[PDB]
């Protein structure tokens, strides 16, 4: 029903090690399936699972992709500015690491929406691989 | 209906403005409520939670108490040898500190049992005093 | 001449094995032979031989000793805080393991000094058992 | 004054941001400068350095060259059978990877010799391309 398709998956990283903090990759898969041939600039808003913060370098290297204008790291939110989306899938990802341990972890929301047409959006949830 | 009463509580010591490594206190409250007037020597087995090890000095100073014969620090386990337990509460504690980052936040078990009557025991759980999302 | 006696010796560990990294024990023998009956808090600063890093658990277990208040592991330096020293020898040790192989290894310095009287110190060198 | 010229160089392939196991290239540069117009079949014997084994595919692909009859991979040794050498330089290479952690950083020998005239040879050394303290 939504004009955007959004699939969020998580994959653990360095789980068998010791001196490292819990860390995982957040994979975002998105596309535009609305009436228009393509969307305008799109924003993917990823809220952090409690106690987890984004690994800055991995977030910033997303800007290297031509379809990703820029990235912002605010308080427990990662913003990804995407140039355009068509019905072709776009799959990108970034890592997050545990800053403060928190139990009974609840899922965090991910929102994708057209910057100029906010009524066009899709919301999905994801949870830490633990 | 265990022949022993066991209550385990944790008290965060510096979880807010700690310097390098945060630590907390494990309070053990136990008594014997079985059929005998008192127990024989009792062993309290405290398993450590992920990423935590006992602060040795605090464990050893438990031996200063008349009712505590000795203490043992094994791989992720603390053993406390108690001379005797009655239906009167015995409340002791020791500290544990973080050696490596947490790999989980699961609860660790605590077992209290009569050395000569192993069939008489009680098991309870506890976990690191981290803030909850709930 | 120095108010502190300092002797540093190294002993190889797990040298006949295979899947393990080169590893060795650093033995520190120290005492105070100055004018005072004893020193104040003393600091032993052990610099790492290139490519070698300290085996954390062995460094931390030094704190179990009553005469060792605490230990610090900084960048290629291990600091040991000793409560007091008299003319009686104090011999402790910890292990270090090869993180990155480096050839033509030069000796690394070890410094012992009174925290409040820095003019009172002794410096010695040690090298990897290879 | 060897009847063969032998130069061995190593090129680190991923010693900086490697994933699990780092590997490097061994470049062999050789020629025949003896009294004859050319040599007979020549054998280059490359001994491996501590903790390193040859990356088989790279060794085998050497056989694709017309001047290389075949290659052999023995216990910590790589043999390259060269059809012929003149005073013209022949420069080939192959990769080696780390199987077990280093037990030393000593240099390994490389020998080039005429199969039928073993008295005619040249020996040179090389070691893993690790950073130096000097």
């Amino acid at each position: 029903e939504a004009p955007f398709t959004l699939k969020v998956n998580t994959l653990p990283l360095n789980f068998d090690k010791a001196e490292h903090h819990r860390k995982f990759q957040i994979h975002i898969n998105v596309s535009y399936i609305g009436e228009r041939p393509n969307s305008n600039m799109v924003i993917v808003d990823v809220k952090m699972v409690s106690g987890f913060i984004p690994v800055k370098p991995s977030v910033k290297k997303l800007q290297d992709q031509s379809n990703i204008q820029r990235t912002e790291v605010n308080t427990n939110h990662v913003l990804i500015y995407i140039e355009k989306l068509t019905n072709q899938t776009m799959g990108f990802s970034f890592a997050v690491e545990q800053d403060i341990p928190v139990k009974n972890l609840k899922p965090a929301p991910v929102k994708v929406y057209d910057y100029y047409e906010t009524d066009e959006f899709a919301i999905e949830e994801y949870s830490a691989p633990f």
